[PDB]
């Protein structure tokens, strides 16, 4: 039903700012899983009160408040980037061009937009760090793959035209005009409060220029380290970071273990909600790979389907979340975390938890056929 969820998911007093539930999309609808047991600027959210799939033992979902208030720059730079004329040229090596990525991206709802994720996965940023955060999930979305193309090629000259505007290295197109905005917003939130601004774009640099390895891997963790590159890991670290105005080192050795544990989480639930979509992709002659753990997991163990195939990833996922309790327990009891510190892997695992909720609240995985009502 349409009605029980949206009213049992949220507290009715934050009904202004929820942003209701379209969809319920359940990756597992055909794996074998009965040997499988799950068990201020944000509000909580509680699916497991409610009818929707949790394919997860987190219990701790969140959603931004003025999250509204940001559809405006994620609308700004979409249809600034499809109109603008040197980004219709700026071409991928599949020949599709930035402005076209961006006219397709307009299509979809503001409701269902790509840009959605920050709701759910950077729920703590406030109005005016959201607006930011919502502008870099563009910039993920338009310069992705961008690497692939040649320093002289029309996409490497627009991508590293990008990567100087990002460090502040003469007539500025609107389009520059709003990147330059997004890029001093950055600074001038870091000289309020915080230094995670700088390091959004280092890591956005970062993305625009580190190649993933080759694609292929004797173990699942050779994936998930390749995965870890592929989802901009580092990039969505640093929007964690820079979503509480923290300051905490992120590339603590300390914490170098359960925040690769996050990321292996992030990257099979990702994988495990958008095998479907990326196996048509495949069927169909829309894309020329495979990439995904589920069927890395198929290949690696005999497994006959993808049905029994995604059994297993989640079988690895509960893991993955057990680890994680596990290790986050063990440094509370240790003493060794402070305030900032906690609060940064709390908001972690609000990334890992809210990277579920919409997963299956989104139209991107589940299509039309997982309609509410
Ligand atoms: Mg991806
Ligand atoms: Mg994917
Ligand atoms: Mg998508």
């Amino acid at each position: 039903t349409y009605t029980e969820v949206n009213q049992n998911l949220a507290a009715r007093e934050n009904a202004s700012w929820f942003s209701p539930v379209r969809f319920a999309y359940d990756w597992l609808e055909d794996a074998p899983i009965e040997h499988l047991t799950a068990v201020e600027n944000s509000f909580s959210i509680s699916p497991q009160l409610t009818g929707l799939p949790w394919p997860t033992s987190f219990t701790k979902v969140r959603q931004n408040r003025h999250w509204r208030q940001s559809l405006r720059i994620s609308t700004q730079l979409l249809e600034l980037f499809a109109a603008d004329d040197t980004s219709a040229q700026a071409v991928r090596r599949n020949g599709v061009s930035l402005a076209r990525i961006a006219s397709h991206e307009l299509q979809t709802d503001e409701e269902d937009r790509f840009t959605k994720f920050a709701t759910y996965i950077f729920p703590e940023a406030n109005e005016e760090r959201m607006k930011l955060l919502a502008a870099t999930i563009v910039y993920i979305i338009i310069f992705d793959d961008s690497w692939e193309m040649h320093s002289e090629d029309t996409l490497g000259l627009v991508r590293d035209d990008f990567i100087r505007r990002l460090r502040g290295d003469e007539h500025q197109t609107p389009l520059q005009q709003l990147i330059n905005s997004t890029v001093q917003g950055f600074k001038d939130q870091d000289k309020t409060m915080g230094n995670g601004g700088q390091e959004v774009l280092d890591r956005l640099i970062d993305f625009c220029e580190h190649v993933p390895p080759q694609t292929k891997f004797a173990t699942m963790g050779d994936y998930l380290s390749y995965r870890l590159i592929d989802v901009a890991f580092p990039y969505l670290l640093a929007c964690i970071k820079f979503s509480l105005g923290s300051s905490v080192n992120v590339e603590d050795p300390k914490l170098a273990p359960i925040l690769r544990l996050v990321s292996d989480h992030v990257s099979l639930v990702n994988d495990l909600a958008s095998y479907d979509k990326e196996k048509r992709a495949y069927d169909n002659g829309s894309a020329c790979y495979l990439i995904n753990a589920v069927d890395v997991a198929q290949r690696l163990f005999s497994l006959p389907s993808a049905a029994e195939a995604k059994a297993l990833t989640y079988s690895m996922q509960l893991l993955v979340e057990a680890q994680i309790k596990t290790e986050l327990d063990s440094l509370v009891a240790g003493g060794i975390l402070s305030c900032e510190e906690l609060r940064f892997l709390d908001a972690a695992l609000l990334m890992a938890s809210g990277n579920v909720f919409y997963s299956v609240v989104s139209s991107r995985y589940g299509g039309k056929a997982a309609k509410l009502e």
